[PDB]
C-alpha cells in the first residue's frame, strides 16, 4: 500500500504520501471561531474553521494554535485539524494506510501516547510510527553523520548523529523558535507606532518578518550602519491600504536566536547551543560532526544565518577545524522529504506499529517500538 | 399563511405582503384634526384624518407625525396609523397575519417593547418580529458583506456587515434626514421673501425640496455659478397660483448632510461618519467594506449624492483602496424589499415571535429573540 | 533649586513642586474653541479656552484631548496646555527649574523625542528627565518589589517589578481606560432614551460615570437583582434640571475592564492580564508578586474594584498563594506622589538631562539616559 507521511508542526500542517518528493498539502496548523454575532439568516456559517479557510475569514474570528512548544494543548482542535488533514486536503480513507507522524525531541511521553490512541481508535489506521524530527532531516540529506539544528514555529533542538547512531545524552532543547520571533517583532514595532493586538493582526505580523527580516552577519555594524542613514528601510502594505516603514527591526528580530536575552531568557544561542552540543560527544568524532552542520525549519530561512552561524562556530571551533553549514534550498520540508524516504525504505516496514500490537500492549507501546 | 411586511418610517408607511416584489400600500404617517369651527349640517365629517385624506384636506386641518426620529411620541395617533394600514389599505384580518416590523438601531427598548405589546394585544397578530432596518436593506441587494448608509426622514445610521455577521460597536446613528433638512429650506426660503409657517405649507416645503434639490459636486464652485449667473434657478407654481423662484437654495438645502453645522450641530458629515465608521472594523474586512458602500432611503434620492459620497470617501481612503458607492434606483423601498425577502425564506420561519412565547415572557422577549 | 513634576495624562494634568505631598493643580487637558458665532462686541473673548475656562464655557465650544491613548496627537494644544500650566496654575519661571514628566510604557520614541525638544527649545528648561509611570507609582508606596496596575484615562499597564529590578518582557499595556467607559456609557444610555452627542455632553456623561458607578462582585447575581427589583436604580439632574435614573448601566459600565468583549475588543480582562503577566516572571518572584499588587490611576477608583480584581486573581492563583490587592485611598495621585519622591531623592540628582548635554547629543538622549 501507500503510507502517509504528516508533520504536525506547531505552525504548520506538513501531508503527502511516501515516495513523493514533496509534501501535498501545507496550511497553517489553526482553528478559528466568530467573535460577533450573526445577523444575516439564509447563509451557510460553521461554528468552526480550519487552516485556509479560518486565516481568509479572519477578520471576523479568533485564531488558536492547538500545538504550543511542540506540545499538543487541545486535543479537541488537534483532533479536528486531523480530520481535515485527511479528509479535504489528501482525500484519503485513514484506516487504508499506515501513517507516519513526527515529534520534537524530550516531548512528553502523554504527548505520543494520546496521538498513538487517537491514530489507532479515531482515525482507526492500520499502522502508525512517530519518528524524531532531526533525524528524518538528515534523511534527507543523503547523510548518517552529522549535527542536525531544527527550528521550526515551537522548538529548537539540536541532535548530533555519528554513522547512524545517536549520542541522546547530548541533545539539546530550546524553546525559542518562530513564533517567539513574531512576538518580538509585534512588541519592537510599536516604537514606530504600528500596534497589533489580534491573533488577526499576529498573523499580519508574521508575514511582515517572513517577508522583510534578515540576519545581520555582525549585529553592531549593523546597528551603525541602521542609525547613519535609510539605506535599510523597507516599505510593507497593510490589507487596508496602509504603508509601514520598518529599520533596524528587520534584524533586529531574527538576533533573538543568537541573543535569547532580548525576550528575557538566560539561555544561550544557537551557536552556542551547537557548539555545547558537539562538545559532549566523543572527541574521535567532534571533527566529523564540525564539517556535517545541516539546518532545517523554517526559522533556518533568513537570509544571512548561514554566514552567521558559521562564523558563529568559527570563532568558538579551535581554527585547525573545518567548519561547514549545510543550508539545503529546500530545508523548509526536510522532516517531511525524509519522513516519505523513511516510509519508503524496504527494511523499516517490519517497524511499524500495527493494530493487533497496540490491542496486545496498549498505548505504552510507542514507547518500546518508537524513539 | 402570508405574512405583512410593515415598514413604519418617520414619514412614509410601507405596508405589503411578503413575496411581493414592491410595496401594496405606500402614504404619509401623518394625523390631522379640524382647527376651525364646522357651520354646516348633515355633512359627514370625521374628527380625524389619516394619510392621503389628511394631505388632501390640509387645509384646514393641522398635521402631527406620531413619530419623530424613528421614536414613536404618540402611541394612540401610532394605533390609529396601524388601524388604517391594517383596513383601509391592505384590507386583512390582522389575526389572520403574521408582521414583520421595522426599527432604526441605537432606539429605546421600551419602543419596541411597546410595538409588541400592540401588537399582540390591540390587533392580536399570531406572531410578529422586528428587524433592523440596514440588515434587511443588504437583504435587498443579495449582498452578505458591506457597510450600509440608510438615510430617511427621521434617522441616518451605518451598520457595517461582513460575511453575515454584524459589528455592534461601529454602528453609528445621526439625527439628521429629511425633516430636518425641510425645515432648513423652510428657514433658508425667507431670504427670497417667501414664508412658510404651518404646517399645510411644511409639506409644500417637502414637496419642492423633492421636486428642485440636488448636491453639488462641489461646493464652493457651485456657489461661485450661482453668484455668477442665473442658470441654476427653477421655478414652482405654489397650489394657489403663485410662482416662486430659488438658486443656490436647491443645492444648499441637502449640503447640512456634508456640513451638519449649518443647523447648529457639532456632529460630522455621512461621509465622515461612514469613514469612521469603516476605520472602527477589523483591518481586515475594510478592503470589501471600501468597495460595497449600500444606499438606502428617500434622503438618499438626491441627484448627485453618490458621486458627492464617492469622491469625499475617496479623498479620506488611502488611495490603493476601491470605493464603489451602490445606489439601486429602486432604493427608495430597499428596507421593505429586504424585509419581505427576509419573511419569504424558509429558515426564517421558526423565528417568529409567537403568542405563546409572549404570554409565557412578555413583552421582554422581543431583546431576547429579535436584534 | 526646586524640581517641577508634571504628570501629563489622557484625562487630567497633575503638576506641583517636588517635596510637596499633593500636586498644586489639577485641570482638565483640554482645549476649547468657539464654534458660534460672536455677535457681542466690545467684551473679552479669546480663540482658545484651556482646562477649567474651556469646562465653564463648554456650552459654546468644541473640546478637544490633545492626547489620545498615552499618544500626543496635537502638539500645538500641547505646547498651549503646557504654557498654562507652567505660567497661570503654578506661576513659575520654566527656565529655572528641571521638570520631570511622565509617560507610559510601550510609547512611541518620537513622543518622548519630542517632548525633549519642546521642554529644551520652547520653555529652555535647565534639565529634565521622563519617567515610567507604574515605577512612580511603586515609589509612591514606599515599596521595592510589585507589580503595579496603572489605569487611567487612555492606557492600562501592568509592570513587574522585583527587588527594585524592573522585568521588561513582562510589561502589559492595554488601550482600555476611562474614556472608553465613558464612551460605551454614553453608548448605553441610550436604552433609555437618554441622547448624549456633543463633547460638552460627554464631559456630562464623564462625571455622571464617575458619580454613580461601581463594580460588581457577581456580575450575573448583579444582573439578576436588577431585573428582580428596582433598589440598584439612582437618579442624576442635569444641568439645565432634567433628571435621569439608571439602573444596571451602573455596574454594566465598568465591567467593560474584566470583559473587553463588550466594546468589540478580544483582548482580555485586567485580571487575567495581571495573572499572565505574572506567569511571565521568574517562578522564585511569584510568590512576592502576587502579595503585592498595587492599584494606582483614576479607573481605579471604582467602589468594590479591588475585592473583584482579589476574586478574579484568587479563582487563576494556586490555592496555597497569598493574594493581597494594595488600594491606597490617595492612588489617584500616586503617580505625580512617586514622582515628586524620586525628584527629591538625593542620588537622582545626577540622573537628570541637562541643557549641555542635550545640545551635545541631540534629542535622542533621552533614549540613552531615560527608560
Ligand atoms: N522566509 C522566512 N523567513 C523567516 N521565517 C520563516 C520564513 N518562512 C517561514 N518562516 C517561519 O517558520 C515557522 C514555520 O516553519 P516550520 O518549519 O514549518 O515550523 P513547524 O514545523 O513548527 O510548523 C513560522 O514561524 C514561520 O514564520
Ligand atoms: N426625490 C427625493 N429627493 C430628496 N428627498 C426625498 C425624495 N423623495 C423622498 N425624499 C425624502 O425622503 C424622506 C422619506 O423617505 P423614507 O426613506 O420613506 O423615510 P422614512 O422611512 O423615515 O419614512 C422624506 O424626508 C422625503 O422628503
Ligand atoms: N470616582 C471615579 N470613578 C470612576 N472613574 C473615575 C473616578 N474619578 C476619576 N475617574 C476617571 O479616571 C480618569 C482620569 O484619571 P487619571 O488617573 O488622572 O487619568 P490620566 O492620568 O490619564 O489623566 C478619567 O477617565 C475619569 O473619568
Ligand atoms: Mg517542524
Ligand atoms: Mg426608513
Ligand atoms: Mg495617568
Amino acid at each position: 500500500t501507500t503510507a502517509l507521511v504528516c508533520d504536525n508542526g506547531s505552525g504548520l500542517v506538513k501531508a503527502g504520501f511516501a515516495g513523493d518528493d514533496a509534501p501535498r498539502a501545507v496550511f497553517p496548523s489553526i482553528v478559528g471561531r466568530p467573535r460577533h454575532q450573526g445577523v444575516m439568516v439564509g447563509m451557510g456559517q460553521k461554528d468552526s474553521y480550519v487552516g485556509d479557510e479560518a486565516q481568509s475569514k479572519r477578520g471576523i474570528l479568533t485564531l488558536k494554535y492547538p500545538i504550543e512548544h511542540g506540545i499538543i494543548t487541545n486535543w479537541d482542535d488537534m483532533e479536528k485539524i486531523w480530520h481535515h488533514t485527511f479528509y479535504n486536503e489528501l482525500r484519503v480513507a485513514p484506516e487504508e494506510h499506515p501513517t507516519l507522524l513526527t515529534e520534537a525531541p524530550l516531548n512528553p511521553k502523554a504527548n505520543r501516547e494520546k496521538m498513538t490512541q487517537i491514530m489507532f481508535e479515531t482515525f482507526n489506521v492500520p499502522a502508525m510510527y512517530v519518528a524524531i524530527q532531526a533525524v528524518l532531516s538528515l534523511y534527507a540529506s543523503g547523510r548518517t553523520t552529522g549535527i542536525v539544528l531544527d527550528s521550526g514555529d515551537g522548538v529548537t533542538h539540536n541532535v548530533p548523529i555519528y554513522e547512524g547512531y545517536a549520542l541522546p545524552h547530548a541533545i539539546m532543547r530550546l524553546d525559542l523558535a518562530g513564533r517567539d520571533l513574531t512576538d518580538y517583532l509585534m512588541k519592537i514595532l510599536t516604537e514606530r507606532g504600528y500596534s497589533f493586538v489580534t491573533t488577526a493582526e499576529r498573523e499580519i505580523v508574521r508575514d511582515i518578518k517572513e517577508k522583510l527580516c534578515y540576519v545581520a552577519l555582525d549585529f553592531e555594524n549593523e546597528m551603525a550602519t541602521a542609525a547613519s542613514s535609510s539605506s535599510l528601510e523597507k516599505s510593507y502594505e497593510l490589507p487596508d491600504g496602509q504603508v509601514i516603514t520598518i529599520g533596524n527591526e528587520r534584524f533586529r528580530c531574527p538576533e533573538t536566536l543568537f541573543q535569547p536575552s532580548f525576550i528575557g531568557m538566560e539561555s544561550a544561542g544557537i551557536h552556542e547551543t551547537t557548539y555545547n552540543s558537539i562538545m559532549k560527544c566523543d572527541i574521535d568524532i567532534r571533527k566529523d560532526l564540525y564539517a556535517n552542520n545541516v539546518m532545517s525549519g523554517g526559522t533556518t530561512m533568513y537570509p544571512g544565518i548561514a554566514d552567521r552561524m558559521q562564523k558563529e562556530i568559527t570563532a568558538l571551533a579551535p581554527s585547525t577545524m573545518k567548519i561547514k553549514i549545510i543550508a539545503p534550498p529546500e530545508r523548509k520540508y526536510s522532516v517531511w522529504i525524509g519522513g516519505s524516504i523513511l516510509a519508503s525504505l524496504s527494511t523499516f516496514q517490519q517497524m511499524w506499529i500495527t493494530k493487533q500490537e497496540y490491542d496486545e500492549a496498549g498505548p505504552s507501546i510507542v514507547h518500546r517500538k518508537c524513539f
